[PDB]
């Protein structure tokens, strides 16, 4: 579609829909593109003395793009509401992706007075890769992605990535892409861009809870036939002799009943308190964090494993890093205190997964034998065994969708870590840049490079389509449920809403488990 | 169906056919079903001040219900020979389930002398969930299963489920289910109840074992091509100086040989004899035993993963939990010696699978240098690495057919522990109760609820049809194999078979690998 | 029963009828120990909002 | 239990008045059931607005 | 309908016609519109002790 100067190129689509099997999110922003790096690559890489944990090795882009990959971006909070309370699972089925009512505008900064003005004839040129020839950024959890609430004006972010590195140096292997070297459609104002794409199969997120758990899935009113050893002496009376002897398990003792299952896999955190008067007293926040290690650099692992994050009555403790953490709106970068954050917590999981904080179990040492004692030992970190069921982590409301996995000759279970679905070929990346424009060239010919180019800047609007498929909730339970609940008492601000000054905010992580399945 | 009052609802059919491909085993039984809890539910909990462990919430109901789930209800001990002698796998296909001559009876206490009169209008409701909406409690080997012998008459167990709980109150997670509350078909005398099912497709059950050891996979004659290192360091004859040097594997050292596969995972239990003189004299039954931690709660894990119960010419000795125990006809609930008991062995195993008391393997534990000496240590669980390969847990005759997968985001490799079939649709549960009769209402009325109902209990035959699909055995070896066998000499009773009493009996645990593939 | 399905602007949450998630003795519109049923409170039907 | 069915009509104090009405429900129409007999009805409500 | 920069959108209809039956009245008016709020939404509420 090509319309003239005058011509609007697009309807502004901001909408949701509910057909029972399907709902199908709409959203449209107002989104500004400048100039980055004055038009040029750079490499950038480890600043100086860095750590070496921290050296890294990369190049920074003229090029923007596009991020839509956070929940709610797509859904409102009423919006989530009704799939949170009223659905078991969801997933996307395809998106839709739109471009329309660009400008441009050069700016003239001269004396103090800055003036802006269109310019027709400039060019702004978009590509979507869709073969996944880039590294892939998206699923990193950046910012930069459509703010949560529509009439937000949000800046695109700059593109950039890493390669090999040895130190702050880099290896042979290490790539260079020139974006400038793709297929690209240039648009000018009265042009649109769009493209559709449709998510290949994958499973359900589970929105839904356990009613019960792995350790409690048996009839307490009847006896197993499996015994177990229930003792292993007795006495004489003088002393206790060593007879073994054997019980059928039932309710009088739960815990020795035979099961047919177990826990998910554990790799244990260190556990902190959100009181400041129970954690000790020195600097752990590293030294004691839970760590993996290639090619000679840790690198602490955030997210973890999916892992309760506390045991009953326990809700004070957290892990140290195994949640995911969302800043309060207003929240400053760096070192920000406790009250900013808002800390998730995963303790619906309890029933199949174990506590991210502690040991899996016990595991015998040694062999015993009349003259030496039986021994046990902590199991700290457990890989997966032949009959364990676990739990995917949640994906909250402002958490990401998707990620890409890796391409590699294997990979276990690929749900990501953040949460999300994990996609083999997932959405492609959108790139968008201001093309150049040259200042006044020499009227002499010189063979540079131009040094000199016209200041300007970009602007439109973006819209993304996504259709979700829903899971609906057929259960036979008598008593209510849990749902989500806006409080009903009085207060200053109402929830999810702009306060006096005008700033969006909100108040709460809403994950998506609620209703409730039996295991 | 439906019949008058003098009419026979279902014949009696127990039988097995053999069509080579196909053996279709049916069997049928006398159940007797009385009324549970007064016609009431009532919820269950954990009585005062039982350990952290055996906590537990839940609720009784007035339903029984019918379990098929264990093999020795479905073959005859000549018929499991056929089966385990001449076969390589089998998987069942589909079954059906029929329930007829149904007869309820009136019983009136008066004084000492009891009558029992039959009760021709009275009803007994029957239903099949099918959609899984209920606590799936089978598949947890508890008894109340159809009788091994056919001219057994049983009691029809209680139904009852656990839920959510902290301590032992509950959570506002924790379901109640109305069993009264779903469709229902109600049974009169002269009716009958039919459905049938066909099980999804599911992995043979593997029946043989291996006639070689991932250790001894390779030819004997022929070097490998591939060093190893066989010697560090060389003499100088007045030291020995530090030289590293190479061979290839072969005859002489079959360890070093390089090996393409791994045994498959090990979570490590404690060894105890069945000599009473080796054991050592302590309680270790609990602060020894190898367990697993979820919500704060240690649970014994009796069934562990499958592993060889004892290395080469330790018949004494078996895994503390890691082995199923069978009792013997007419064995107490409690506190029973070892001889009363049947423990099963596993080593068929050996092959594959470590021995479940001794630990995976050593592991280096630290980077070597010139003066410093390499230290190792020992891996007493190892979760699943690739290529890894195991077998599963041998089923027996008396052990359960199958299992339920739980509903969760991911579970690995989902064949049962206990042994048998993982199926994500199992076969459901049938549901039975007796219809309340309510007794001489006041003439006056009141809104209170009946306290007084008249004294029943049914009775009737149940049937149940499997149809199993085998795996032949199509091998070359040379020598004869290894099959099941009744000893040839004389006996006061003879195995599997009444004695003067009429008490039927199984003498031993019947596993079903016998028949030797090559690894 | 015939429905009025709700089509709502809203952007913010509802108010919903949540049984409370803290611990208890007994489970709210369940038997007890003793098999007897009860309501612990009157459930009214007006949650949704609508704009006047 | 199934309630019993009464009613009331005009009265002067707690004596009737003339035209205070008698109805005798042996005087309808009535399916007599034995055991093995059932009874069936449906009806269909008048159309009637939504419950807000 | 989309027409170019110079080209004009619409007409003037400013009318009263009567049929009899019916009366039709057209009116046309000039319109400006700010920016309000600066781009952004607020709440409001009653002033302090009100």
């Amino acid at each position: 579609g090509a319309d003239g100067v005058g011509n609007s190129s697009g309807n502004w689509h901001c909408d949701s829909t509910w057909m029972g099997d399907r709902v199908i999110t709409t959203s449209t922003r107002t989104w500004a593109l400048p100039t980055y790096n004055n038009h040029l690559y750079k490499q950038i890489s480890s600043q100086s003395g860095a750590s070496n944990d921290n050296h890294y090795f990369g190049y920074s882009t003229p090029w923007g793009y596009f991020d839509f990959n956070r929940f709610h971006c797509h859904f409102s909070p009423r919006d989530w509401q009704r799939l949170i309370n009223n659905n078991w699972g969801f997933r996307p089925k395809r998106l839709n992706f739109k471009l329309f009512n660009i400008q441009v505008k050069e700016v003239t900064q001269n004396d103090g007075t800055t003036t802006i003005a269109n310019n027709l004839t400039s060019t702004v040129q978009v590509f979507t890769d869709s073969e996944y020839q880039l590294p892939y950024v998206l699923g990193s959890a950046h910012q930069g992605c459509l703010p949560p609430f529509p009439a937000d004006v949000f800046m695109v972010p700059q593109y950039g990535y890493l390669t090999l590195n040895n130190g702050s140096q880099a290896v042979g292997r290490s790539s260079f892409y020139c974006l400038e070297y793709f297929p690209s459609q240039m648009l000018r104002t009265g042009n649109n861009f769009t493209f559709s794409y449709t998510f290949e199969d994958v499973p359900f997120h589970s929105s839904y809870a356990h009613s019960q758990s792995l350790d409690r899935l048996m009839n307490p009113l009847i006896d197993q036939y499996l015994y177990y050893l229930s003792r292993t002496n007795t006495p004489s009376g003088t002393t206790t002799q060593s007879r073994l002897q054997f019980s059928q398990a039932g309710a009088s003792d739960i815990r020795d009943q035979s099961r047919n299952w177990l826990p998910g896999p554990c790799y244990r955190q260190q556990r902190v308190s959100k009181t400041s008067a129970d954690n000790n007293n020195s600097e752990y926040s590293w030294t004691g964090a839970t760590k993996y290690h290639l090619n000679g650099r840790d690198s602490l692992v955030n997210p973890g494993p999916a892992m309760a994050s506390h045991k009953d009555d326990e809700e004070k403790f957290f892990p140290q890093s195994g949640v995911l953490i969302f800043g309060k709106q207003g929240s400053e970068k760096t070192n920000v205190d406790i009250e900013k954050v808002m800390i998730t917590d995963e303790e619906e999981i309890r029933t199949t997964n174990p506590v991210a904080t502690e040991q899996y179990g016990s595991v015998s040492t040694n062999l015993q034998r009349g003259n030496r004692q039986a021994a046990t030992a902590d199991v700290n970190t457990q890989g997966v065994l032949p009959g364990m069921v676990w739990q995917d982590r949640d994906v909250y409301l402002q958490g990401p969708i998707w990620a890409k996995i890796p391409h590699t000759d294997g990979h276990f279970h690929p749900s990501p870590l953040m949460g999300g679905f994990g996609l083999k070929h997932p959405p492609p990346q959108i790139l968008i840049k201001n093309t150049p424009v040259p200042a006044n060239p020499s009227t002499t010919f010189s063979a540079a490079k131009f040094a000199s180019f016209i200041t300007q800047y970009s602007t439109g609007q973006v819209s993304v389509e996504i259709e979700w498929e829903l899971q609906k909730e057929n259960s036979k339970r008598w008593n209510p449920e849990i749902q989500y609940t806006s409080n009903y008492n009085k207060s200053v601000n109402v929830d999810f809403t702009v306060d006096t000054n005008g700033v969006y905010s909100e108040p709460r992580p809403i994950g998506t488990r609620y209703l409730t399945r039996n295991l």
